[PDB]
């Protein structure tokens, strides 16, 4: 599987809670490591940095040692234009993805998109084109209504139940750790 | 008719140059002003602007004011992401734009759109639907190439040669008047 994570780096998230963030993703990645498996970084705000490629991945496999140096971009909440990137730059050929390898993206925000050219519209379409397969983490209460939520289930594959999970803070992704590493390997064996 | 202008305040652009471009804008309305008639103007870089809309335009439908005050905005260039803006901002109902008139859009501009997130097949697509005609002058050294001559023949309505004016420099643009206003007087009468 060409797994690969976006991550949130605006500037509404703490400095300490942007770190509980990039342990979660280096614990995970270890979970779900496999002798098959490629995983990519990804954090966008206003700004996108390519922090590894699969091809990258592949010349220091260590979750941890690659993830340790990732500082905070600050700017806003531009997540369209993200999964773009997502989709044109990382599964390509050329950063190298695999043809017939499965393509899954894990997405965490904590906040709706605000101020982004581009609509859910003009992104999914290619997504799913691509054969992409989205969860979706909203941590905060930023998702906190019968609305923000509502971004969402629009991000996220279908049926919605199976790929949202929203915690309360960032010291709660703890919680959905475990079921997400699970999910994950039913695309698999 | 629903006559609007797109106007590249790109800080490519010297100031008299900018001034000649101006000028050139005045002239054309002025030449073109029917009866049932209105004009709105926008100014786009890295930045966009709403000058005006038919809506304020039937309430002091004079040229030489309106067009008088603009200020340039040097960014870059967004042509697309002000594409989008123009059908979908200044073509709204609220902003003077009356359903069963004619939607036309004349676009000048400098050089090739530089690091926009949206493409032309992110903005074209939706300006047919409601059917805007579009008409582009192009100005300059920068689309002298048989790559950039392309860009032109895209933003254009088809065909593309009686929609499309290559122009050398902005004193030159005094050059097409006759031309683009009597190509936009034919589809009204």
């Amino acid at each position: 599987s060409d797994i690969a994570f976006l991550i949130d780096g605006s500037g509404s998230i703490i400095p300490h809670d942007f770190r509980r963030m990039k342990e979660f993703v280096s614990t995970v990645m270890e979970q779900l490591k496999k002798s098959k498996t490629l995983f990519s970084l990804m954090q966008y705000s206003e700004e996108f940095r390519i922090h590894f490629t699969f091809k990258e991945f592949q010349n220091n496999p260590n979750p941890r040692s690659l993830v340790k140096p990732i500082t905070q971009l600050l700017g806003r909440t531009h997540t369209a234009t993200g999964i773009r990137k997502v989709v044109r730059e990382l599964f390509n050929i050329t950063n190298g993805a695999r043809k017939n390898a499965f393509k899954i993206l894990v997405v965490i925000t904590d906040g709706e998109k605000f101020g982004d050219p581009l609509g859910y519209e003009d992104v999914i379409p290619e997504a799913d084109r691509e054969g992409v397969i989205r969860y979706v983490i909203g941590v905060g209460d930023a998702f906190r209504s019968e609305k923000s939520r509502q971004e969402l289930n629009t991000i996220a594959s279908k049926p919605p139940r199976d790929h949202v999970f929203q915690v309360n803070n960032f010291e709660a992704l703890k919680t959905i750790q475990n079921q997400l590493r699970e999910k994950i390997f039913a695309i698999e064996g």
